[PDB]
């Protein structure tokens, strides 16, 4: 358990160590930048295919010192030939594996990769922004290569952003002017770059494609909310996640002061003596006690990070949420582009670690009441309103006479992202106008390719497709390999890559370039169709309805006498 891998993960980092070098070349070439020009690097693929590399190109100011917790600034236009030619570091972070804190405060890059810099005519845009609940992840290659989406003739770019407490404190005295959400403005300036930097390497800045796995997805969905953001790009793909999932959104004010107290601050539960300490602090003991903020009872509720992106409490120069997500939904510019949306077919096998933990947690859906709406619930969660629609949740979700952890793990893909999907599109059917959204439902069950995050959900061996099992056919990483194009993995990552593609050029996913797809007749959902269609993605391609509707519509069913609350 962990100290398995903990070696393992030693002696696979030590891999990218000596196979990244080797797929290093000589070939370095320069591009234009607004700030100045930057050197990058042709790398190769384990598939005999060849990219050219630009890492650590900065996007905004490192936000250290003075500018911890607040809004990005843009960088210093530098003289002569700036080396992109390596990664810089991530976010600071738990890292998973270790432990313990990794990254550093200087983490506002971005990296733009390429398998062609002159070419003929001009290629789409792909800007990836990973997951990891908002406190982690990054944008380094052992996790998130570009190795198969360079197969395509795509410009794909991987973006980085501030985590945990360091992007999302927000405090109420305007005066202190940290209103929230540094880290989805640290999103905005990488999308700003991007809009005017992409023709440099080869891209269309007229189509852009923004997508995202699962806080990643919810980031992608906030960019199309905003109008900060407005016309910035023009397709959106929501992978396992969107702005109005439980998760994707904590009031979270009054927790830099419970912050400061872990980290030995002696004073008031004043903003202003606040943040003077949390300036102060090393970053890395912040963000190894975030783990500590949430309070018992939080926990109860499900609110999932201490830390992440909030209302703001009030909207100065570079504000991008002033209103909670399900009201910006209503004039928001992205609701008018081509968007595509979907999840795994067992999302919530995702909770195996934490349930084998105290499997306390089942007993839970003996009643249900934890996993109510929390706008919906009373705070005791006993007022008869909330036992009965805790009944209406446990019965969609309970299959026979006592609660187990199918159960559990199925309600969690529901709470977690089946249930806001529905209600997002829905409210986005009334605040709208023509726009395709497409939906599809990733069914590939493999373990023979995989990547870490299922030792992070420390599991290995079990079936099901959780979430963050589809992340293996998008990206290479450091536990993958070289698979043989005969396999269903390889056809994967042929579909995927293909379809991904194919949605970022056109707006609608559909090619007979799609081995697999020759039958598929995928169109999009419409505010009326009272059962959503969706592509099956397995061995085979396949339009089905979304088996999970009827749960959903079960989980709309406790908003049955609060109807303006779906």
């Amino acid at each position: 358990v962990s100290l398995m891998e903990k070696l393992k993960w030693k002696i696979k980092c030590i891999e990218n160590k000596f196979l990244n070098y080797r797929l290093t070349t000589n070939e370095t070439v320069v591009a234009e930048t607004e700030y100045g020009k930057v050197k990058g690097v042709k790398r190769l693929t384990v598939y005999d295919d060849s990219y050219y590399s630009f890492e650590g190109i900065p996007y905004a100011q490192p936000p250290v010192g003075e500018l911890r917790f607040k809004a990005p600034q843009r960088p210093t236009p530098w003289a002569g030939v700036r080396d992109c030619c390596n990664h810089k570091d991530k976010s600071v972070q738990v890292d998973f594996i270790t432990g313990k804190v990794c990254g550093s405060e200087d983490c506002l890059y971005l990296s733009v990769y390429t398998n062609n810099l002159n070419p003929e005519t001009k290629r789409p845009v792909l800007v990836y922004i990973h997951g990891g609940g908002f406190i982690i992840g990054e944008n380094h290659r052992d996790m998130y290569g570009p190795d198969y989406f360079i197969k395509k003739d795509v410009v794909l770019i991987n973006i980085q952003y501030r985590l945990g407490a360091l992007g999302f404190l927000s405090l109420n005295s305007e005066d202190l002017n940290v209103p929230g959400n540094a880290g989805l403005k640290d999103q905005v300036m990488a999308l700003r770059w991007i809009k005017n930097n992409c023709a440099n390497f080869g891209g269309n800045p007229d189509n852009i494609t923004v997508f995202g796995e699962s806080a990643g997805a919810a980031s992608t969905h906030y960019m199309m909310l905003t109008e900060q953001t407005r016309g910035l790009f023009h397709r959106g793909i929501l992978m396992s996640g969107n702005a109005i999932c439980p998760w994707a959104n904590t009031q979270c004010q009054h927790r830099a002061f419970t912050l400061a107290k872990l980290a030995g601050y002696k004073g008031e539960d004043n903003d202003k003596d606040v943040l003077e300490f949390l300036m102060k602090a090393k970053p890395q003991d912040l963000i190894k006690l975030e783990e500590k903020v949430l309070t018992l009872e939080e926990r109860t509720n499900k609110v999932m990070f201490p830390f992440g992106p909030t209302v703001e409490p009030y909207q100065t120069a570079d504000c991008v949420l002033p209103k909670h997500p399900r009201e910006m939904v209503k004039t928001a510019w992205g609701n008018s582009i081509p968007t595509m949306m979907g999840n795994t077919s067992y999302e919530g096998l995702f909770f195996t670690s934490i349930l084998k933990q105290m499997p306390l947690l089942v007993k839970e859906l003996e009643t249900c009441v934890n996993f109510v709406p929390s706008e919906l619930a009373d705070a005791e969660r006993t007022a008869p309103e909330t036992l009965e629609m805790g009944a209406k949740i446990k019965k969609a979700h309970v299959t026979g006479e006592t609660p187990t952890a199918d159960n559990f793990m199925d309600l969690c893909s529901h709470f977690y992202f089946w249930f806001p999907m529905h209600r997002l599109l829905q409210l986005r059917f009334n605040h709208t106008s023509g726009t395709p959204v497409y939906l599809y439902r990733f069914d590939f069950d493999s373990e023979d390719l995989i990547n870490p995050y299922r030792i992070m959900r420390s599991g290995r061996g079990v079936k099901g497709v959780s979430h963050t099992d589809e992340l293996t056919y998008f990206f290479w990483n450091q536990l993958a390999k070289r698979m043989p194009k005969e396999s269903r993995e390889y056809k994967t990552i042929e579909r995927m890559t293909g379809i991904w593609t194919q949605f970022a050029t056109t707006g609608n996913p559909y090619s007979n370039e799609i081995e697999g797809m020759e039958n598929v007749s995928w169109d999009p959902i419409e505010k009326s169709d009272e059962v959503y269609k969706c592509l099956n993605i397995s061995d085979e391609l396949k339009m089905i309805d979304v088996p999970e509707m009827g749960k959903i519509k079960q989980w709309e069913s406790m908003f049955e006498k609060h109807r303006d609350l779906f």
